[PDB]
C-alpha cells in the first residue's frame, strides 16, 4: 500500500531477473546480486516514506554498498583466472565502476534522508537529490547486472586447474 | 600558499579567461560569469579547507547558484530576440542545463561541509564526495563559459532595437 518508486523498483526487478536464473550454491555473484536486487527493491519504498525511517534509508544503502564490494572482489578474483583477454578487459571494466557508484548511491541515500526529516528545502533541491538517487540506483543495477553475466563467460576459459572456482548452474525447475 | 583544489580552479580560469575577454558596463550576463569564476576560485580553496569554513562553503555555492541564475535568465531574453537558426536552438539548450547544474552544485556542496574534518565519515565517502563536487564545478563552467561565447554570437542578429539592452565592448590585452 505505501507508495513506491517505479525506477527504484524496476531497475531492482533488472537485476533480479538476471540472479534468480541461477544457483546460489558455489555462486558468490548470485548470493549478493540476489540479496542486492532484494535490497534495492525495499529501498524503493523506503524513499517515498518518512522522516523516522531516514536512518533504515540510510542502512539500505549502506548494506548495498556492502553486497556491491562482495561483487567486485569476486569478479576481480574471476578475471585473474580468466584465459580469454578481450572478455576479462570488460569484466574488469565493468565491475571496476561499482565502487564508485555504491559509494555515490551511499551519498546521495544520506542527502535524501537528512532533507526529508530536515524543513524548508526548495523542491528543487528535493527532487533533484531524489533523481540523482534514481539515476544512480539504475546505473548501480545495470552494472551488477553486467558484472554477472561477464564473471559467467570468465568461467567458460579457466586459466589453470583449481585456483578459482565459480559455479554457474541454471535454475532447476520444481520438479 | 593555502591548500587548493587545482581542477576546480582550472574550471574557474577557464571561465574567467573567456568573461574577461568583454567589458561588464552594459552586459550583466559578463558581470555574473566574471562573479562566478570568482566565487569558483575561493570554493576551490574552501572545499580543500578545513570546518572552521562550512558556512562559507554553503554560501559560496549558494552565491554561485544565484550568479547562474541571472546568467540563465539574461541569456533567455536574448535567445528569444535572435532570428538565427542554428545557434539560437544552441543557445537555449546550454543555458538551460544551468539550473540543474547549479542546483546540483548546492546539494553536493552542502554535503561536503557538513561532512569534513568529523572522523565519522570514511575517507573514501569524503574523497568521492570531493570529486563528485568537482565534477560538477567542471560542467558548471563549462556550461556557462559555452553560454557567454553563445550570447555573443546571438547577439549579433537582433529583429528589433529596445528589445533589450546588451553591450559587447572587448577589453585590450595589455599587448593592446
Ligand atoms: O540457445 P542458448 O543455450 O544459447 O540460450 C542462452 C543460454 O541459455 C544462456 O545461458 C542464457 O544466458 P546466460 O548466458 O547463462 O546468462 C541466455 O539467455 P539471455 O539473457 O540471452 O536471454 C540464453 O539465450
Ligand atoms: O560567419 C561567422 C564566422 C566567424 O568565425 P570566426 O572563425 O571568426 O570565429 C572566431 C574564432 O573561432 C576565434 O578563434 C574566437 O576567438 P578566441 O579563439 O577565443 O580568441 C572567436 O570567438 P569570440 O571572440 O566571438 O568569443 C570566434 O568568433 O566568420
Amino acid at each position: 500500500n505505501q507508495p513506491v518508486n517505479q525506477p527504484i523498483l524496476a531497475a531492482a526487478q533488472s537485476l533480479h531477473r538476471e540472479a534468480t536464473k541461477w544457483s546460489s550454491k558455489g555462486n558468490d555473484i548470485i548470493a549478493a546480486a540476489k540479496r542486492m536486487a532484494l535490497l534495492m527493491a525495499e529501498m524503493s519504498r523506503l524513499v517515498r516514506g518518512g522522516s523516522g525511517t531516514k536512518r533504515a534509508l540510510i542502512q539500505c544503502a549502506k548494506d548495498i554498498a556492502k553486497a556491491s564490494d562482495e561483487v567486485t572482489r569476486l569478479a576481480k578474483e574471476v578475471a585473474k583466472q580468466c584465459t580469454d583477454k578481450r572478455i576479462r578487459t570488460n569484466l574488469l571494466q565493468v565491475c571496476e565502476r561499482i565502487p564508485t557508484i555504491s559509494t555515490q548511491l551511499k551519498i546521495l541515500s544520506t542527502v535524501k534522508a537528512t532533507m526529508l526529516g530536515r524543513t524548508n528545502i526548495s523542491d528543487e533541491e528535493s527532487e533533484q537529490a531524489t533523481e540523482m538517487l534514481v539515476h544512480n540506483a539504475q546505473n548501480l543495477m545495470q552494472s551488477v547486472k553486467e558484472t554477472v553475466r561477464e564473471a559467467e563467460a570468465a568461467s567458460i576459459k579457466i586459466r589453470t586447474d583449481a585456483g578459482f572456482t565459480l559455479r554457474w548452474v541454471r535454475k532447476t525447475p520444481w520438479y
